[PDB]
């Protein structure tokens, strides 16, 4: 049972709302298969080594994202930045779960609300195929999503977001209460019911794939998915999106992997865990893309439009597509209930760890918080609830789009780049390899050390620079955000990016001694500070810097 349970956790430690909700519209918005080449390249080169590095760091040092930097005191700013990014993500990650809960509540009927027009939310322009360069939003499913759930028709833009929708308000309250009561006792919440949260997503995906392959237009969708537009690979939008999606689906750069690995056994095999998680993530993402593109190829045929204009390119793509596919199944109410229960379970389980990252990271830094986990959990959860109330307004989709663009973009790329630079160069890739050997019994291969020191940092720096210099003003379908929205988004990104230099400055100023003494204290592990008075600093020799 040692292996079956590990595989179940191991397969579970691989499917989340990233693959099921975000990857579909990033693949659609970016062509089907031209998005997969950069995705796989980044996966290998940067994602797998960084996942391995974070797991090893957490396992060896037994600390969270903030306090793990006792080895290199100058990067506690990086730790704080990743904690802040994790805090930002929840604000809308928990609005997506609220959407799922609302859809589940709406699915308890013999006539699904998204099957045809004729409802109070339907507009005169609603067009039903059965009863008779834009996106088509005049379909029953699009009309339902945008008017009976979002009520987006009551907001003219991000300047007129309006008041929170009360139904989504109740759903968000329920989600927040469930999160709090699942996090208020401690980190130990696995191995009890996660079994059904690990197999249900794959059963749902398999049934969706099998049924959608045999649909009238699925062939065209599959052909578009397997076609590669090579001109799209010369624009850097696909590359930036692929890098950000890789780091958001694997979970690196948020302080979650380090926090959870801090509770591992000192001899746990992090290499095997990283390999299996990455492989399962890639396969699941590919299958999700296949199913999604089959569904929208079917829709292109049914609605008599081009496949590029069938659906939205935003965060509601799955909430349009999956209901459309469900409506084609036999006994569609049962399948809708099953699918939205699966979405609820996936989202709640993932958000649990997402918030645990922040809680553990800040409790390791302050013991007062560690002594009062209930109050601290309540505070974190309540703050998330309010800043998510900001995202369930009539124009809450605009705020959600801005957040999904800026909270973890260049910010997360920069944070992961700083993490890799810190470890590999300042702490020492040789020291890191020695720690991994002391833990798991073997030294990492040359490929892993090369990726940690040279390859991953180079690609991360390139992608950060390209994302900064090739920045497209924010949009949502046919809506163009005002420039101040772009300024606000870049400010949100900087709020996390800037913690690193600020903490470097603060650590330098708060230390006592001469300039060289301050540097030695700042780049020396906290448990070897007695060697600084001995003028024996490894980093002050070329051997440390040329070591691989
Ligand atoms: Cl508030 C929050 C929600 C989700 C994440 C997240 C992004 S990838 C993964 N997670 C979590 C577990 S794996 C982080 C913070
Ligand atoms: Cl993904």
């Amino acid at each position: 049972g040692k292996k079956i349970d590990f595989l179940l956790s191991v397969v579970g430690f691989a499917v989340d709302l990233a693959n099921v909700w975000r990857f579909p519209y990033l693949c659609y918005k970016n062509g089907g298969g031209a998005f997969l080449i950069p995705y796989t390249l980044f996966l290998i080169i940067a994602g797998m080594p960084l996942f391995y590095m974070e797991l090893a760091l957490g396992q060896y040092n037994r600390e969270g994202a903030a306090t793990v930097w006792k080895i290199c005191p100058f990067f506690k700013g990086v730790g704080y930045a990743v904690i802040l990014i994790a805090l930002y993500v929840g604000f809308y990650y928990n609005v997506i779960i609220a959407w799922s809960l609302y859809y589940l509540f709406s699915s308890f009927t013999l006539n699904l609300p998204w099957t045809d027009c004729g409802h109070t939310w339907n507009s005169p322009n609603c067009t039903d195929p059965k009863l008779l360069y834009s996106k088509y939003k005049f379909t029953p499913a699009a009309e339902f999503y945008e008017r009976g759930v979002l009520h987006l028709h009551e907001s003219s833009g991000i300047h007129d977001i309006g008041l929170p929708q009360w139904q989504l308000l109740l759903c968000l309250m329920v989600v927040v209460i469930v999160l709090y009561f699942s996090l208020w006792k401690g980190v130990k919440t696995s191995g009890k019911v996660v079994w059904i949260t690990a197999t249900l997503p794959y059963f749902v995906l398999f049934v969706l794939l099998v049924h959608g392959v045999t649909l009238p237009g699925a062939s065209n969708g599959i052909n578009a998915y397997l076609h590669i537009d090579f001109y799209r690979l010369k624009e850097a939008t696909v590359w930036i999106d692929a890098a950000t999606q890789i780091f958001f689906s694997l979970g690196a750069g948020f302080g979650v992997l380090i926090a959870f690995a801090s509770y591992n056994k000192f001899d746990n095999n992090c290499y095997r865990d990283a390999l299996l998680t990455s492989s399962i993530n890639c396969i699941t993402s590919f299958v999700s893309g296949f199913a999604i593109f089959s569904i929208l190829g079917y829709m292109a045929h049914e609605h008599k439009v081009n496949i590029e204009d069938v659906a939205t390119e935003g965060a509601g793509l799955v909430f349009i597509l999956y209901p459309e596919a469900i409506s084609t199944l036999s006994g569609s109410t049962f399948w809708a209930v099953v699918f939205f229960v699966m979405l609820l379970a996936l989202g709640l389980d993932s958000s649990m760890g997402g918030m645990e990252a922040v809680i553990t990271g800040l409790a390791d830094d302050f013991q007062v918080l560690k002594r009062h986990r209930k109050l601290f959990t309540f505070g974190v959860t309540f703050s998330t609830f309010l800043l998510a109330l900001f995202c369930i307004t009539k124009g809450g989709i605009y705020v959600l789009t801005l957040l999904d663009t800026f909270a973890a973009g260049t910010s997360i790329l920069f944070a992961v780049l700083m993490e890799a630079i810190g470890v590999s160069w300042f702490y020492g890739v040789d020291r890191f390899s020695n720690d991994i050997q002391q833990m798991m019994g073997f030294r990492p291969g040359l490929y892993w050390r090369l990726c940690w020191k040279f390859v991953s940092p180079a690609f991360l720096l390139f992608v950060v620079v390209v994302s900064i210099i090739n920045f497209k003003p924010l949009t949502y379908d046919d809506y163009i955000f005002p420039p101040w929205a772009n300024w606000v988004g870049w400010g949100i990104a900087l709020s996390s990016m800037v913690l690193v230099p600020i903490y470097v400055i603060y650590k330098f100023l708060s230390t006592q001694g001469s300039l060289w003494e301050r540097l030695a204290y700042g780049i020396t592990p906290e448990n070897e500070h007695h060697l600084v008075a001995q003028r024996d600093i490894r980093q002050f020799q070329l051997q440390h810097w040329l070591a691989i």
